[PDB]
């Protein structure tokens, strides 16, 4: 189909789950792919399954590694030329309330899914604009960056943060003719191994109370509306909140 | 007309514009009121133009200071009897652009803007629950919560967080029958001594194409609706947002 033909990304997080399958789908519309994660064993593995070198390639890197970034955008440009697209899909999760969440919990959890997704966007637009690359940031968040959950506090602040961070770098980089757009993509539940891993997690994701369809999503389900925002069909979204759940916001 | 009867109010950044307007209209509305503030000498004249101190005392207190916050709620609690009322009103700005942000820049705005209001939260939660007060925290909020500006990209991260933070905080104080509710409050363009230092500034604020009333708000704007919230009137609305912006975000 040859989509995102010509295109080089980075996709943090991208050796499991919603990163793993966004990252084997730019690689099946002819993308180069650098995917990131925190355990090399698991990253070489990831890779390889998906292509060759040449398609795709791993980088150790915990995204709240500011110094890090740097090192991944000249690795990818090494291996694959000038960076196009930046997909800031890593993230973690903390089960408490705000009332429950400790101090050490708040900023473990920001430094990953709010620092280290301003790091990739203010990295990204430096090393993006103005380049004629069609550069495109996807900046992965959440149904939590729309409603609130009781025992997610940290989570939902993170999600919030992103979504209008993001507003703000897509008018910069539009109103700057930077040629690079900013977008968030909200998934609802999404059944990956680590649901799989959680006894009843996926049951109770999918009670109609919380996604109407009664069941959760998978994997290509993000990875299909990334194609959409990393090619060139999306040349005029920026700004945007891209939202695949299920019917969750709707109710 | 006495709408605070009983009341007992924190308000952080209480000694000027905003939060002095709010701390201002809480005492003739008849609550006690602990205005916080960087610098003593500000801090004291304010609570004294204010009222006597069985009305409104001040504290010295940079919100980013977490333990200083346990300080704060035994000094309120001191004064007037049980906290009721938390108007988590502190907060800066940095003039950049995400992609000009400096790390140092956006540390700094995130320890007042984001972790300073979970820090409140958090202990305005654990200290006002189950105790009849008919709570209330107020988590002050802009236009930048809704809406990028392309010149305030660490500020937005920090309003969005906040956002959704607050409905988080709101349904499990609601799901856990906790009499605190948590609500966000959204000011447009507001008059201060600080806008009217600015050459031009409220000139710029006040274009149609920013606020289309042509004229920009006042900060009695902000402690009217600040009244509604921390009143037992408003005891039906929680994880709301609550925007006065000249029709900013309508357009
Ligand atoms: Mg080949
Ligand atoms: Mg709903």
């Amino acid at each position: 189909s040859n989509r995102l033909d010509g295109k080089v990304a980075i996709i943090t997080g991208g050796t499991l789950g919603i990163g793993l399958a966004i990252a084997t789908k730019f690689v099946e519309e002819g993308a180069a792919v650098m995917i990131t994660g925190r355990h090399s064993d698991v990253g070489e593995k990831a890779a390889k399954s998906v292509g060759t070198p040449d398609q795709i390639q791993f980088f150790q890197h915990d995204s709240s590694d500011e110094d890090g970034w740097t090192k991944l955008f000249d690795a990818t440009e090494k291996a694959f030329g000038p960076v196009s697209t930046l997909v800031n899909n890593a993230g973690i999760a903390v089960n408490k309330s705000v009332e429950e969440t400790t101090t050490a919990e708040w900023r473990k959890l920001l430094a990953v899914n709010l620092d280290g997704v301003f790091f990739g966007t203010r990295l990204g637009i430096k090393r993006m604009k103005n380049k004629g690359l069609g550069a495109s940031i996807i900046n992965m968040s959440s149904i939590e960056g729309f409603v609130g959950d009781p025992s997610l506090g940290a989570y939902n602040a993170s999600k919030g943060a992103v979504r209008i961070m993001s507003k703000s770098a897509a008018l910069d980089c539009a109103l700057k003719d930077y040629d690079v757009r900013v977008n968030t993509v909200h998934p609802g539940y999404i059944k990956t191994p680590l649901v799989d891993d959680l006894p009843g997690a996926e049951e109770a994701m999918s009670q109609r109370t919380k996604t109407p369809m009664g069941h959760i999503g998978e994997p290509n389900d993000i990875a299909y509306i990334c194609v959409y925002l990393a090619s060139n069909e999306s040349k005029f979204a920026t700004g945007s909140e891209f939202v695949v759940d299920g019917g969750y916001t709707a109710q």
